[PDB]
This record gives C-alpha cells, structure tokens and sequence, in this order.
C-alpha cells in the first residue's frame, strides 16, 4: 500500500549491512537497479557512530524529523512511536541499545555497541532461514532479545540459588546482584509493554499471525520479571539472614 | 450513524480549543460554515472556570442534562457512564481531573488545572499525526494519561529503592510517599475499571481495533496497581526494620 | 422465540413497579391491551413481603414450581438456576437481597428490602436512558450492585488504611471491619462465579454484546475479592502488632 | 455420525438406571424397540459392585477392552482419556468416585457408594428440566460436582475462619482440617485439569456452547483450588501461634 | 503441500523405530514402496547412540544442516527452533532428553536414554488410538511429558507435606528435595515457553483444534511451576524453623 522505491536511494557507504530480503527467507546486498516494496524490504543496519551513517540519518529524505534525533542516540526507554506510517522503537538487551524505524517497505536499524540478537537474524538470513517481511523480522528480532533476557535471567537466579546455601558470601556481592537484578527490571518493564502493545496495535506490516507471536514474546518476557521480582525480594531477605548470623 | 450539525451550533468565544478533526491526522479552527460528522468530528477544549465556557456549559443543547452537572466539576472519582447516544468519561492523571463527554460526532472536554496529556494531543494534531475518529482520540488520551502514570510510578520506586540503602531516612519523609503511593492506587483502581470497561462496552465510535488498546492500556495500567501494591508494601516494612534501627 | 402474552395476565395491584420497556430506553405503565414480547419486555418489582404480592406469587401461572418457593425469599446463596425458558438468579449488595426469574418476555423481582441497585435503574428508564432488552436489564442491574460493591470496599480499605496509622485503634473496632470484610467476601465470591456464568452460558435473551460486559463485571467484581483478601491479611497483621502492645 | 442400536443390546436387569433421553429434557426406562443414536442418547446407571451390573460390564460388546477394567473402579485420579469414539473419564467429589465411558450415543457410568451429583440430574430429568445430549449430560454433572467442592470449601474456610478467633482449639482438630484440605487438593487439581482440558479437545458430542460451560468449571473449581491453598497455608500459621501460646504457656 | 517421498529413502537398520501412520490411529513397520506424505507421515525414532542411527543422523539429505547437531545431543535447553520448512524441538522429562525434527510428512526423534513418553505412544499407535497426524503426535507427546512431570511433583509435594509434620528431618534430606525441585524448575520452565509458543506460531502442520490443546498443555504444565515455587519457598522456611529446633535443642 506503499510507493515503491529505486534501489540507489538508500545506498550509505560504510553501512554496516544493507540488504534486500528476497521473502523467500534470505538476502542480498543491495545494488542500485532493485526495487523495494513490502514484498522486498530493505534493511539498512547503520552504526550511528560513523560518518557517512550519521551524516546519511540527518540528511536522507526517507526519515520524518522527529525520528532523526532519536534514531541518532536520543533515546533511553523502550517505546513504540507512530510516525503516522512509519513506526520507531527503542528496544534493550544485555545495557546494549537498538533504535529501529521502519515502514512496510523498510527497516532502518541504529546501533552503537554491538546486539548479539541482531546478528542472529543475519546469520539466519544468510542462511536462507531467516525472515521474509518487516514484520516477521521485528518479531524474530524481539524473539531474540527475549531468549537473552530469559538466559541472563536463569543465570542470576543460578548464582542466587548458590549464595542461598550459606558459610557467608564475600562483601558486597549480593549488592551487584541487587543492582543487576534492578537494572534489569528498569528496563525490562516498559519493554515488555512494548511488545505487549505491537502486540495490540494493528500496523498494515504485520499479520494476526505475528501479533499472536508478539503476544507470546511479551507474556514470555512478563514472566521474566516475575522471576525478577522474586530474586529481588530475596535478596532483601539475604541481606537480613546476613546481618544476623553476624549479631548472636 | 447521527445527525450532521452546523459549525455555529458549537461555538464558544473562550473555549481553549474548538477544532474540526479532518479525518487525516490533523485539524482546523472550527468555522461557521464547517460540517460535523463521525468522519470530521469536532473538539471543545472548556476550561469550565471561565464564564462564557461555564455558560455555554449550563445552556447549550448538545448536552443532556445529568452531564452538565458533572462536566461542569461535580465528578471526583473516574468513571464511563452513558447517557444513550453519549458518553460521560471522567479522568485523573497527575491530583488533576478531566472531564469528557463524547459522541461520535464531538469530543467536549473540560478541566481546570491543566492537563499535560491533552496537550500532546494538541501537540500531535498541529503536526499532523494526531487521532483521526473519536474512538481513536480517546485511545491516545488514555495512553497518555498512562504513560504519565507509569513513569511517576517509575520515579517513586526510583525513591523508595534507594531509601532501601539504609543510615536511616529524615524523619516523616517515608509518610509523604506512602500518601503517594496510596493517593495514586485510589485512583489509578477506578480508573482502570473504567479503561477495561471501554474495552468491553461496544460503541458506535469504536473500533474492534480501539477496543484491543483499551484493552493493552487497562492491563498496563494494571501492572501498575500492582508496582504500587508493592511499592507500599514495601514501606510499611522499612517503618518496621525503622522502629528497630530506633529501638 | 417465545409465545407473545395480554398485557392482563401479569396485573398485581399492590406491584410496586409494573412497566412496559419501549426498547428505546424507557417505559410506561403495563395497562391491560399492551403486548409483551421480546421486543417489549414487561418487568415486575414485587415486595414479596405484601399480601397482594405474595399471593400473585404462588398463583400467578407465570412461573415454575421451583421458582415460586425461592422468589418468595427461601434462598440465602448468589446462584443461577435455569428452569428450561426462564432462569432464577438470586443476587446481594449492601446484607440485602434481591431474586429475579426471567425471560426474554419478562423480569420478575423480588425483593424485601430496599436496594439502592434496582432504583438507579427506574431513575434511568423514567428519563429514558435505560435498558431495551431483558439481556441489558440485567447487565446494568449487576453493573449497579457491583459499583456500590466496589465503593464500599474502598471505604473498609480507606478506613484499614487509617488505622495502620498507629496510637492503637478502640478495643474491638478491627473486629467490626475484619467482621465486615469477611460478610463482604461470603457473598461477593459466589456473586462473581454467577456473574462469569451468565458470561458464558449462552442464554436466548443475551447477545455476544452483553456476555462481553458480563465478563467485565465478573473479571472486576473478581479484583474487588482480592482487594478483601488483602484488607483481612492486613486486619489479622494488625493484630499482631497491637497484642505486640 | 455414528450406528445406530437396538433397544435390547443394552439391557442389564439390576441397572440402578437405564435411561433414554427425550431430547427436550427428561426420560423414559428403556425398552427393547426403542431406538437409540445421537438425538435420544442412552443413559445406563451401574453399582459395578452388584453381580448382574459387573458381569454386564466385562461382557457386553459396547466398551473396548481398556475401559472395563477401569469401568470395573481400578481407577483412583481423575483424568479423560479417549478411546477412539468412545471416551473414559474418572471424576470424584465428597473421596467419593465415578467413572463413566462415554460416545454421542450413550453414557455408561459406574459408582460403588452413592454421588449426590448424579441424583440431581436424575431429579431433573424426571421433572423434564434436564439434559438433552451426552455434552450437556456431562456439563451439568461436572457442574453440580463442582457446586458441591465449593460448598463444602467454604464450610471448611468458615471452621478456620472460627479457629482463627483465638482461647486454643482442642488437640489434634487442626489435623484433621488440614488433612481434609489436603485432600481436596489432591484430587480437585487433576480434576480441574480434567474439565480444562475437555474444554479444548473437540469431540463430536460438544458443542463449542458446551465448552463455553467447561471453560466456567474449569476455571471456577480452579479458583476453589486457591482458596484450598490460602486455607492451608493459614492452618500452617496457627500452628505456629499455637506453639507460641504453648512455649508463652 | 509438501513433495511426497518413497519409502526406501528414510531406511535405517537398527533404527529402534521405522514407522508410517495409518492415519486412522495406527501403524506399519516402514518397507520401500510406501509413500509418505502428510496423510500418512513417517515416524523415525532414533538411539543417536547407535553406529547406523548416528551415521544416518550425520549423512541423510532428509535433514538441513544446523539440525545434525542437535539432534545428535548437542542441545540441552528446551526450544523450538525453525528450519523453514522443518521444526527442530528439544524437550525434557524425568534429567532425560529428547530431541525431534519434524515437517508435515516425516518425524524424527532422537533419545540417548529411553523416555516412558515416547512408549506411550507407541503402545497406543499399536493398538489403534494414537494419533494420525504430525501435529496430533507432537500433542499426544507433550501431553505426556507433562503428565509426567504433574505427576512427580504431586510426589515432591507428597514429601514435603510430611516433613511439614515436626521430629526433625535427616541431615541433608531437605537438600535433595529442594535440589530436585530447583532442577525441575530450571527446565520446566523453558519447556512452558516452548508448549506455548507452539501453541501461538501456525505451522502448517497443526491445526487451530491442536493449538488449543498446546495451550492447556502449557497453562498446564504452567501451573506446576507455580506449585514447585510454593514447595521450594517452604523449603527454605523448613530450614529456618529447623536451624530454630536446634537452637533451644
Ligand atoms: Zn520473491
Ligand atoms: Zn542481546
Ligand atoms: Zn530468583
Ligand atoms: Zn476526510
Ligand atoms: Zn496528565
Ligand atoms: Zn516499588
Ligand atoms: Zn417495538
Ligand atoms: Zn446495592
Ligand atoms: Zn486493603
Ligand atoms: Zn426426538
Ligand atoms: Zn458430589
Ligand atoms: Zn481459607
Ligand atoms: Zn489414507
Ligand atoms: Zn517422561
Ligand atoms: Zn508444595
């Protein structure tokens, strides 16, 4: 439902990636005589760090203004914006950041520090196994960052698990704990709203089929901060049992 | 589904705002010569404690009469009530109220203190990427009014997480956050009821498509009661480890 | 679906409510040459507690067997019954009573005490943005008694909320309100599973529109019973911490 | 979608039951010319503890041979389980048991002591305000099975609701509550994941009304389940206070 | 819509498994001019610990690449993972693994140790009342596993409802407890995310009938953890009210 566009006017020289999806599952680089629609997205993977990225986000015609700034660092929580066609999200993993516009025809995606979880979809769309529309991607993309949180997740609680078995721990350890554990939840929160929401809204990119997905994803991620919630407030308790072995 | 109307019958001098929603995102200083229909409908922003909008409340017929009472400041707690064809909604945000009565052909809102979150519905349809139906503007609105509370809800955690590290707190500064914490669940409960209920209750002017974000922002809301839930739970218990630092 | 009646056939005297529903939002007084069907519904609000009431009651030909005994004020428990056509619903506010029969022709209630519920409801039809079908009727009467539920559970909360503002409370205050909370949840759980029932048995004179809302008030009136559980946790907490004084 | 039978190839003489449903609310004894299927579905009653019922139950043709067996009480937790056409599920209330075996032609089931549950649809086909298919059949016993855990759950919340109005309970009597609650929970669980269940597998015999019904059940038996847990937890409690006001003395 | 295959191409020798469902709800042992397709599709199960089993695994076109590995053992965490066409699942019961591969015409599923949850099955689809398509089958497995694990955590709490009854427990016998009850919750709750997870993406291979069954599975095997949670929280309370009995002595 949208103008089809020319393969040139989205050429950034040192873009990190910038591919055309085949929506068959795969990719290939993107030259000047291929034409961009919803059935061929393209995905531009810039470093907004870079000089000819961050000069191509302030200039190109492709993005409304308000978007620039933002796709430009600007942000810090996770949201979901609209941009009348276009849509923004800010999303967090493991704190890493993603800024990420996008429209059905395309996906334009800013990083600074690397995102494991964007490499996932590259190293699947180079294989031939990865998404076909935009928003097949976005949900894979929030699959990934979930699937990151929910290790990470299982990791704290791992060590949580241990230090409750006490013989007590080393000065301050359970303090890091807490500050990771909090950090996680200050942000995982609102990201979950954010699925949970793409998961409501109806975007012309994606189908009763993907918001079912981002459904799961956000109810998945909800219940990581349950478990959150619990190694929080146990680590309250720890920190009695603690301060009282050290009393009688 | 309703009766077109004149762009006269809806004018008021003082009125804040007066604008003719055009369908795309955008809007227009309402005219005399403008029509008024579920495709364009018409927004009156009153500030009901200036005359010729408290006047124009208790006087013009596009409004039932049990509506002009409450619309007028009779209302505290949040509430959807319905009056047939319209609908009398009753917000609070941050404590600050707003009241609305809606049908598909206008939006009537009045507040006294100002209210941050119809201003980014102002701020949005000058710019072009506003609501577009009723049913639509009412959705923003309570994003809005959420989004409000959800960081303010972030901000007092922030606050009751670090009195969590613990020398102790200035004396009755623990008393002046529960009497937020418990303010705010009086009335972010009601009031998301009232974001279910919209969810629920089919109206003309509201699409299968709103209905799915009342529902997001009533659930989301929801989590909320339950941060707060928490957050009190939380100094009633550092009131204790407190009587114990002092005992 | 159901055979149309004479607008004789359900005349009491004594009735203190005996209206026709227009099914535009109003009402007016059930004379002899009115006819009831589904389109127009006829509701009667009988005191079960007058003579010319009570003895409608047991004659009338209007109702089953079973329901005459609990419409006449033997049931104590919220539950829906279905008798076939019709269905007896016993429900509670604020502890007042309130048994209705009804089908899509008619509504038939009865109660002994007053119940600010069913009042909101006459104000609405006599202005004339009230219910139309027996269906709506019935969801805007549970909206009403679970408003005042509700509201009254607020009040218990904002007054638990004083006393853990403590300065200990009069000898035998927290019993009053632990005492109140617990009537309160006796009733209020039944009440919820009735209203989620009515939500998904699918009854001739419900539309899909009106099983949505029964939903609302069950899943809402839900929340309001964890609100007590909470309310009674932190009245047996209070005592612990005032047997501490 | 099924064959039809013959009147006699159910005929047991001891049968507690032996129903035909109308198809409008009520009964009929069955009698060897009448014809049963889908829309007048057979209801047979057994004690599988009488001689004429058990042997009827081994040998009669009209039950595979896995459903026998447990037909025959070598069953204890509730559970569905699906015998192609036909359909094996155990219930229990109050621990009282029920096993029935079920297709759209008719319902076979089998108890030793007697179940309030199923005297109430009995009581209601006989008066003609009853079921009229084998789905809902079964929603109204699992209803009543059902009204009847949630009673006698708040007859037990209302004993704790007394013993925490505390004066000491007599030895020994906060045993025999948690005891009692434990068991509920034991059984009421599976049992719920039972009417849960036969709320999503599609069989021919319910309609997509009748699962609306299993899914209130279902979730509503589920909320007993957290009352149970509540009432538990809080009898663990006033052992604790009980053992303070006997170390306090 | 997938391409049909001849029987000769999915021929393994000590493949302890080899079958093609009837789809009526049984089986025959796999010989060279069947055809498989979703109708009737192939059930390999592999011990990857096998010499032809492994060397199958590791060479037959029938598998995409990144698959190899994991269904050789490589996996631990329960997950599903897509491979276009393909599915590759990992799952755990009782800590033993499973892992299985599988589009609408074929499954292949390799275990190390033997799994109850995969006999099942199999005593079912030999006798006539298993399932009849892939997605039945992926059912009819994952209801089991859970089953299972429903079952040995009644027994956790069975123990643990005794300990609660207080005579200390035996040294380090809380321990063992609360360490199965942890290692369950480790893997149990992953394997949620995958129950409900299938029952959200629509493979082809599954209908809206068995994505409602995946749900009851998940909310299922849901509600478990919940019940683990509660006893490892009362684990941890057990161990305080006992550092307390061998304080005062
Ligand atoms: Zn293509
Ligand atoms: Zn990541
Ligand atoms: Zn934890
Ligand atoms: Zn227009
Ligand atoms: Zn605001
Ligand atoms: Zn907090
Ligand atoms: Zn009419
Ligand atoms: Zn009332
Ligand atoms: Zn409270
Ligand atoms: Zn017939
Ligand atoms: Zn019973
Ligand atoms: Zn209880
Ligand atoms: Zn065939
Ligand atoms: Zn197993
Ligand atoms: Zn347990």
């Amino acid at each position: 439902h949208m103008e089809a566009i020319k393969g040139s006017d989205v050429n950034v020289p040192d873009a990190v990636f910038a591919w055309l999806l085949d929506g068959r599952g795969g990719v290939k680089p993107l030259e000047d005589n291929d034409v961009i629609d919803s059935q061929h997205p393209c995905w531009l993977h810039l470093n907004y760090t870079h000089p000819d990225s961050a000069r191509w986000l302030a200039s190109t015609p492709l993005l409304p203004n308000n978007v620039r700034d933002a796709l430009a660092g600007e942000s810090s929580r996770p949201r979901v914006s609209r941009m009348g066609e276009g849509t923004l999200i800010t999303l967090r993993c493991i704190l890493v950041a993603m800024r990420l516009y996008m429209d059905e025809r395309f996906i334009v995606s800013t990083r600074q520090r690397k995102v494991l979880a964007l490499d996932d979809v590259v190293s699947d769309l180079q294989e031939g196994t990865g998404p076909v529309d935009c928003g097949g991607w976005l949900v894979d993309v929030c699959d990934a960052l979930t699937d990151h949180a929910s290790e990470f997740i299982e990791e704290l609680h791992d060590k949580i698990i241990d230090l409750e078995d006490n013989q007590i721990p080393p000065r301050g350890f359970l303090a890091l704990l807490r500050k990771q554990l909090i950090v996680m939840r200050r942000y995982m929160a609102p990201q979950r709203d954010v699925y949970a929401r793409l998961a409501s809204e109806r975007l012309p990119w994606m189908s009763d089929d993907h918001r079912r997905r981002m459904q799961d994803i956000a109810d998945r991620l909800g219940r990581g901060l349950d478990e959150i919630d619990a190694c929080i407030a146990r680590t309250g308790i720890m920190a009695d049992e603690i301060a009282q072995v050290m009393q009688e």
